[PDB]
């Protein structure tokens, strides 16, 4: 994300990252994020969501 912000000239809007507590809302966001297919990211993004949902459910 940092790299693509660097490429799009939004370097300024990466180090300016804060908290948007609402853990039920965080769970909603994460479960609803779509998964891609063509990119090598297809497995990584889903793995990321799986780990995040398992960790938050444990938490």
């Amino acid at each position: 994300i940092h790299i693509c912000l660097i490429k799009n000239g939004m370097d300024h809007m990466y180090h300016s990252f804060d908290v948007p507590i609402n853990w039920v809302m965080f769970r909603e966001f994460i479960n609803s994020l779509p998964g891609t297919d063509i990119p090598p990211w297809n497995v990584m993004t889903e793995n990321f969501k799986k780990k995040c949902i398992a960790l938050i459910n444990s938490k």
